[PDB]
C-alpha cells in the first residue's frame, strides 16, 4: 500500500516529521511529495526543500522524498499512490483540506484523501510561523529538524 | 495485515456510514465496523437491531466485520488488536469533538492511529439523528438509507 | 406574490425574532410566523401561549401571519405554498447545523428556497435559551424581548 | 424587487450560475455584478469577466451583467437593487461575509445582505481552486460553463 | 487589588482548571473559583464534594478562595466586587458559545470585564465531560486530574 | 501590572480604542505596541501609526504607544510585561491567536497571552475591511478617531 503526503514542506517542521512517522506506521510506503508551488513564492527553492526533506527523514526507512510541479492528483497516479494524507490542524486548513479531497476525488476517484492529527506538541505551528520567529531572530530549534534549523539561518543571515 | 475499527452507535446505519466502511476496505485488509451500546444516548434501535442492519448493509463487503460493544472503544480496540481508528468527516462540528475524542484515544491506546475519511459529497451534509428526525415528522429519508434499513425504520415508526 | 415561511420553536419570541422578521417583510409580499409545536425541546410555553405572544409582538406588521404547526416544517411549507424559508444566522453554530437544515429541506421540497437573513449587531449575541436561562437564574432581559413577552415570562417564573 | 449578486467572478464557475440561478427563482431583476477588485490582482479583465458571464448567464432571462469599480452599497443603491446575495460555502467565507454585511447596514440600512446555499454539487469549489487545477493541466470542464473553460485555456496556454 | 472570579461546574475539577486558576493567580491579587451548582446539568459530585476536591487541589495557591454560589453568576460576581470574569478557552466550540456568555455577562454586569486564558497545550482538549465519559467506560483518566480528585472518582464510580 | 496590547494597527480603528480602553480599567499601564510588520506591506508607515495611535489614545492616561520591530516575545520582556492582550473576533483570528499565544508561551513562559471581546459595535470591522470601504471613498467616519479619519484621507486622496 502506497501513501502520499503532499505539501510545500517551506520547510519541513517537526508536525511533518510527526505526520510522516505516523503514515509509516500505517502504510508500507509513504511518498513525501514536496510541490514547487511559485504561486506560494516560497522561501526556500524546490531542490533545497528536498534535500532538507531528505535529510530530516533519512531515519525513516520507507519514506521517499519526491519534488513536483504536476497536479496532485497526476502525480498521485503516476506513483501508484491510492492514499493522500494532510495533517488536521485548524478549522480554516480543514475547510481547505475538504475543498482539495473533493477536487482530487473528481480527478482520480481511487485516490483516497485522509487526515492524521499531530502530536500536541505540534498541533499551534506551522512552516509560516516558524519563519515569522526566525524572521524576528527567535528561538526556533524545538520546532524544526537540526538540519533545516542550519538552513533557515542560512538563508536568513 | 493491518486491522481497521470504524465504531460508532449507527442508530441507524445510513449510507453516509456505508460510503465511509466501503472506503475504508479499499484502504485496509480487515474493517471491524464497531456498534457502541450508547445507553446514554437512549437509542431508537437496539443493539441487536442495529447489528443486523449493519450486517445485511455490508455483506457485499468481503472484509468487513460488524460486532457489538458495550466498553471503552479504545479497550475494545486493543482487544480486537485494531491499530487504525477509523472516524468520518463532514463539517466543522465533527472536526472539533473528533479533535478531543482522538487526543482522549491516543492517550487511552497509543498504538491505535485515528484516520479521518470524507464522505461523498451526497452524504456531506446528513447524520442519523437529522433522519431519525425528519422520519418521526413523517418525511421521506429513503435516499438516505440502505433498503433494509428504510423497510425497518418505517416498521418501526408504524408502531411506536 | 412571494410567500415566506419563518419558522422555528419561538419560546419566547425575541427582538433578534421580531429583527428577522421585520427584515423577510421588507423583502417579500407574504411571511408565515410559523410556531413549531417542538415536544422533543420540552417548551417553556406552550405552542397556544407561544403564538399569541408572536401575534402581539408582530400586530404592527401588516404582512404578518403567525401560525401554528406540528408536522414536518417542509410539508406545512409545501401546504401553505411557501417557496421562501426564512432563516436567521447569527454565528459559526448556527451555520453548519443551518447548512445540514437546508439540504435536507432542499432533498424534502426542492422548490423552497432556504435564505438566510442577519439579524442587527445588537441581537447578534442572544437566543431564547440563553435568555431563558438568565430570567430563570434572576438575570434582566427586558432589553431582550418585546414588553409582552417580558410581562408573560415574568408571571411564568413567578409561578413555576 | 431587485437583487444584486455581486462578486470578483475571475472566472464565473457553475457554482456562481447555481447561485444566480436560485436568485432569479426568488427575485423579478437579479443584477450579477462583477467588481473590479485590483486589489486582488484578478486573472481576467474586468471586460472578459463581464463577457464571460454575460455568455454563461444568456440563457437566464432576468439576470443583467455589470462590471463596477464603486463602493459595493453606492452601486446596489444605484441599481434600486434592496436585496444583495451571497453564496455561503466555508466558515472562512461566512464570517467575512457577515463584516462586510454589517459594513454594507451602515453605509444603506434598507440594503439587505442575504444568503443562498449552493447546490452540494458545486458546495467546495471556487474560482481560486478551479484557477490552480487548470494551471496545472487538470481537467476543470466539470466545474465551469463551456465558454468559460475556453477563456481559462486560452489565457493560460 | 483587582478581584477576579473564575466560575464554572468544576465536576470534578480537573488539570485543565488547576492551569487556567494558576494563571488566574499570576495576573491577579485575588482569584475566587466559584462553583455554581448547575442543577439542570445532572452533576456526578454534589456541590459540596466540588468545593471540597477544589479546594484541597489549589490549597498551594495562597491567592485563591473556592467558593458555591447557586444564583445567577453575575449576581455572584457582583456581590463579590469582582471586576474579572476568568473563563479558559480550549477550541472554537468553546469561543462562539463563550462570546454569547459574555455579551450577556456584560449586559448584566457591565463593570464585569470577561478575560480570556488559555490552558496549556497538554490541557488543551479536555473536558470534564470527557473525562467523566472514559472514566465510567472504564479508562484511564489519572493524567488528568489532581490526585485528591482521582481518588474521589474511582470511589464514587466503585459504588455508583 | 504591565500589560502589552501588540498588533499592526494600521491604522487604528474604534475596534482597538474599545480592547485598548478595557485593558487600562484591568492593569495599572497599558503598552500599546505597534509592529512593524514589512510583511503585511502595510499602508502607513511605522512613525505614521505611532503618531496616529498616540493622538488616538492621548485622552487614556495609561496608556504608552510604542513601535517595534523586534520579536514580540522579546519586546514584552524588555518592556517588563506579563500580558499580552489580544481583541476576540472571528474563527480565523481565534485560531491564529492561539498559534502566536503557544509560540509566545514556548519564547517566554511567564508571558500570558489573553482575550478580550470588543463591544458589539465593533464585532465586524478590521483596519483592512475600513481601509477598503475607503479606497472606494465610502463614509468611514464611525469606525475612527477622528485624526485617523483625517491622516486615511490624506493617504488615498
Ligand atoms: C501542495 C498542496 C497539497 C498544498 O495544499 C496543493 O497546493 C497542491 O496539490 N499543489 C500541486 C498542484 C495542484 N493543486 C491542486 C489543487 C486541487 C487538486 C489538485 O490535484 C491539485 N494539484
Ligand atoms: C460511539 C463513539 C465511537 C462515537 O463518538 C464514541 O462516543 C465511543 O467511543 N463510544 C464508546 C464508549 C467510549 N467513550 C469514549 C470517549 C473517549 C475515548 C473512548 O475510547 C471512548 N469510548
Ligand atoms: C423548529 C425548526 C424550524 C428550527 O431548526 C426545525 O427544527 C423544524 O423544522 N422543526 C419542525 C419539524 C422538522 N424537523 C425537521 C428537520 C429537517 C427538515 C424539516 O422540514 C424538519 N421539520
Ligand atoms: C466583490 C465583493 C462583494 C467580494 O466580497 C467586495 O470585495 C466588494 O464589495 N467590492 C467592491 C468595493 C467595496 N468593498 C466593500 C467592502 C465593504 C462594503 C462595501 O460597500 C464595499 N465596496
Ligand atoms: C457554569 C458557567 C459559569 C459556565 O458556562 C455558566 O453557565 C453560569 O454562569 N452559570 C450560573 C448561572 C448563570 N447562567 C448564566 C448565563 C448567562 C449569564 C450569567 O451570569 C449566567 N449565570
Ligand atoms: C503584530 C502581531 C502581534 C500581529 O498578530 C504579530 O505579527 C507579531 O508579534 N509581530 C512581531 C514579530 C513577531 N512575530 C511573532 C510570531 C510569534 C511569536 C513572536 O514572539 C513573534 N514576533
Amino acid at each position: 500500500k502506497r501513501a502520499i503526503y503532499p505539501g510545500t514542506f517551506d520547510p519541513i517542521t517537526n508536525g511533518h516529521i510527526d505526520i510522516v512517522t505516523r503514515a509509516t506506521q500505517m502504510f508500507d510506503h509513504v511518498i513525501l511529495a514536496i510541490a514547487a508551488s511559485p504561486s506560494k513564492k516560497p522561501m526556500f527553492t524546490l531542490e533545497e526543500r528536498v534535500a532538507l526533506a531528505q535529510q530530516a527523514t533519512a531515519h525513516l526507512g520507507n519514506v521517499e522524498v519526491v519534488g513536483f510541479s504536476d497536479l496532485m492528483a497526476n502525480f498521485a497516479r503516476n506513483q501508484h499512490a491510492t492514499v493522500l494524507i494532510r495533517g488536521l490542524r485548524a478549522v480554516a486548513d480543514f475547510e481547505y483540506e475538504m475543498q482539495l479531497a473533493h477536487m482530487n476525488r473528481h480527478l482520480m476517484p481511487e485516490l483516497e484523501s485522509v487526515f492524521l492529527m499531530p502530536s500536541k506538541e505540534w498541533s499551534f505551528i506551522s512552516s509560516s510561523l516558524v519563519k515569522e520567529v526566525a524572521r524576528h531572530q527567535g528561538d526556533v530549534t524545538h520546532f524544526l529538524p537540526e538540519n533545516v534549523h542550519q538552513a533557515l539561518m542560512a538563508k536568513l543571515a
